């Protein structure tokens, strides 16, 4: 589970949801609002 | 689910962020790549 804020997702989105792809659960922050996670379809269906 | 490609969510994060908080489960697309699903903390934790 790695964490990462808005700005980070936004301005690196292809290279965030490569991680993503291989596995990696990634976590979205933003000041002051719930946090959203990004995951694989693959662990999407497992869960 | 919601379905959205890579072009329009890395446009409009927010909006997508602000949807997966509202309740949303958003599919990220991209072709000939793997979709990647957003969730809110809550629905995360709650797996």
């Amino acid at each position: 589970m790695q964490s990462i804020n808005f700005r980070t997702a936004r301005g690196n989105l292809s290279e965030v949801l490569n991680n993503v792809e291989a596995g990696e659960e990634v976590e979205i922050t933003r000041r002051g609002r719930e946090p959203a996670v990004i995951v694989s379809k693959a662990t999407f269906e497992e869960w």
